[PDB]
């Protein structure tokens, strides 16, 4: 049902690929044809790193399944083929073929559960590699230009945007919170409720020759 | 088996609806008829908020299932009806009907797994809404009468009572720990091992006109 | 019904084998086959001392029953055997045999009530021997190493764990409350909200040669 | 597949029997014959406490299953026996018997899922009893000889050894970190990069009569 | 057997491709079909450098084998083909073909031992090229930004993570141990138990214009 | 050949179960019947810990082999039985049975190589658990009586005795080298070439009341 798919969606974004996602997937995918698992994969393919990890893990699972169950001789025409690894993945197998494999009296192959195990291993790998977050990890570098830091912070917040009013406060506070001190001082030197254009045009001298000369001059001033 | 039901019971109360309860339910409910899932629901219905959440989620799941599989024509008499949403819930379906649906050669409907998914979504919602605890969150308000705070703390501790000796120490320490300072000073003004009646009759003036006059008088005393 | 079994469970752990457990068992076990009494025993077998007491009492009851009703001659084949003591215990007798003994017109033997009396005597003995509790009785010895005391207190609290937040406060307060004074002084010498690793590494000198020398030196200091 | 077994292996050692292991086992064991569950048990039997817990829990599960489904009459020869509790455990049942029970048209018994529930309860008990760790919990006692503490720390680190270079640093730092102060002072009295033989021969006087006399003498020195 | 595969796994990670791995592989691979050797390769393919080395060595071995034993004429249909280099590798040959080659009376070709020699040469090359380790070799560069050094140290420790408590101590000590002095001084300037966010925001000025001016100013201060 | 057995003997004692012993065993055991492997085991059974480890590992290997290849029906009389796990171990199988299994045209079972893998896993476990040595690790404890330390050092040196003249020097030097300082001072207080009886009768007061009084008296002497 689409409501279960929405529940898995909110699990995927609300919970950033924690240890609970593997048992959650095993719970949601019970009694699901590989077609339905593909529809589930459609929504979770948004995360590019997780998407490529699950793609490669499914590819290797399918390759080894084909190695274990190859075709040394063509099947007689008019009969359903044995499920290949890609058939388990659901790409080369239609929903009717999968349901026939489920319901065939002669040695049914639970390809749905096999694909569930494949995606379970993929989600395991994703969890083992997935970093905690990125919005709080956006930290300006001492050599990094401030404009690039602002741009990447904006991209990070837009990737998980919350509310137009909330993101204004995000840009108001977290941008200066993660800013390096040389930019931070000119950021705090103006005052309350900064706006993007004026703060950009005011901070666009940090590290430049004028500010280099100013900082060395003042440093010599307390030296002398 | 009743021992598995007891294991799920201790999971329910020992673990206050954490992220593990959803995979735990999916694990325990495997190979279980909706009748057995109803018996499991009987013990977990104690938590009123979780009970109503799972009730409403099961109701909406059953309603949408009936929408997907309605009855536009009466079934011929003497044959088992198609499983309705309430039949999946097990309320309108007996255990024999569910086991026949499990074991019928002609297109069995895994209603047990469908009800498992329903209760899984319900437990997901419960976890997403469930607050951490209440015994440590019982905190007296500045305007809240102390007797009402004591009564609600007693109810909170009785809801999860531990040991007659332990709860005596609970009332001895946590009651004054969470007490507001005006009541806290009269609570600490007596001494070791307070008892309920005397502490109640001693604290039953906090905020009253006598204590108002006393506090304003002493405040003026250090003012003057 | 499993709900009555859960009620007896909460009676068993909430009430630490008080005088009420014997009449409670007699009340719950009314109209119950020895099979159901065995299922009840399954949950109450958690308490090891009570488990062994009821095991030995049931063994001696069954032995004396076999003495009173032995088999000096084999029964003709195809007929239900007379209920042995183990048959009353339900280990060697199936539920169908017990229900046949209940419902046989020719001199039914109420083996269910006999096993109820057996477990009643066992619970009587358990109550007569059972100590009040253990969590408050965990008291450090003057010679006992503090690490062993902490370990056994942790085991005692884990045996009847209440809440992750509550047990933090348990370790915060009761550990120093039951600590012997030489360890207690170094425990209180740091301050608010101790954590396990630092308190362990700070208290891991009590009774050691350094603290022996320190205490004798200071004692001589007030002596001199 | 052996790769799934390796994934469960890394789950078992990397995650020290957390709350996730129960849903993880339920996920991996789906669609697995009790033979495969026995092969999984082969790798997880390394943990002795967990091994004995799962052994006893499986034994009691099998005993109660045999009580529920005993054999009051021998089966006719040439036919597959009904699955006993040990048959569910897979010890007395071959893989062909289990797959026949899975695929028999006449009332198949999902013994695989029953054994999964058994091992799930066992893992639940293991998690409920399993202590956090041991490498950081190796703490010298005030009376414990330093050589025994070193030996047990070496055994603890060897049980979960990481890297030959890392364990050198482990012995360099954690040994003195968890050492009691009387041994700690002689440990720190030499300097940088200690080696095992010299530190052992230098610390092999702590608590001895010479160090007793030295400490009491110095204590009297600041007393006088 | 999967237990031997697990033994080889623990050999692979516990022993970082030492001189013992070649004889160990020769010992484990005795009496093993190339199919089993492929399953062994599945677990050891985790090490990317070793994986590519063994891939290229197997490819060149197979190419030279095909050169020595080419096919200048198609085999008659219905008969098993002569084992190619890829057939020895097991990719293009099924387990039944390999076992037939093992058991064929007419000049059996020990392709299993040939593939064992191939992987033996690959492991030899891996050992000859494999660096000792990386966790202790993570050393900050004088120009390297501290955040990148922290990130790569975190990746290195996560690649061989040991315990959640142990890695906290790893980040606490080894990060400052391998830190360059300019970052090291601000790292040590705060005190005990640093946490990641505050240490990152405090060290995010090292090498920046403010710290440049500060260091040159103080240097001139002792110069003057 | 017995000379190869002697070579493996000198490998076993000269090399204290290093990483080389596993490939060495795999090298020596090639082309060896389980009978010959049993004769090899006869000499290596001297090491009690290694002996019990290999015994238990062989027992579990044989048990799992019997699980994989059980006997659900008696073999016709006059024919060689299929090799059981104990038959692979060689205890229940004679040399003629093993050589027939080697040389039987119909599906020979390489039981020799299987037992080689079993003992290889056992030697792996032994190496992973085996401590470096014991003769240099014999270190007196601060509370350990000196006579017991001498006795255990004598047992350790006798377990690996070298030469009558060498062991005299061992007792002359290493006994005082590993001795705790309180015993060490009386050991060095006599002079050159001590003999066992006089050193024993001279050191048999360390820790006793006379030496306690002497050490405290002298300590007070430098205190006063």
């Amino acid at each position: 049902s689409p409501r279960t798919l929405n529940a898995w969606v909110k699990l995927v974004e609300e919970k950033k690929f924690g240890a609970e996602v593997v048992p959650g997937f095993q719970a949601l995918s019970e009694g699901c044809t590989p077609y339905d698992i593909n529809q589930m994969l459609n929504c979770v393919g948004d995360h590019q790193a997780a998407m490529q990890i699950i793609r490669e893990i499914i590819n290797e699972e399918a390759a080894e399944w084909d190695v274990q169950h190859p075709i040394p001789g063509p099947l007689p025409a008019g009969q359903l083929r044995e499920p290949r690894g890609s058939d388990i993945a659901g790409t080369t197998s239609t929903v009717e073929e999968q349901i026939q494999w489920m319901f065939r009296p002669q040695n049914p192959v639970p390809v749905g559960n096999i694909y569930r195990r494949w995606i379970q291993i993929g989600l395991q790998k994703c969890v083992r590699m997935y970093n905690p977050t990125n919005i709080l990890d956006i930290k300006q570098g001492p050599k990094e230009p401030f404009q690039s830091y602002v741009d990447r912070f904006y991209k990070s917040l837009r990737a998980e945007q919350t509310d137009p009013a909330v993101k204004n406060w995000m840009t108001q506070t977290l941008l200066v919170q993660n800013a390096n001190p040389d930019c931070k001082l000119v950021l705090k030197g103006l005052g309350m409720n900064p706006t993007l254009e004026e703060m950009l045009t005011a901070c666009q001298g940090v590290g430049g020759p004028g500010q280099k000369a100013r900082l060395m001059a003042e440093a010599l001033k307390e030296v002398i």
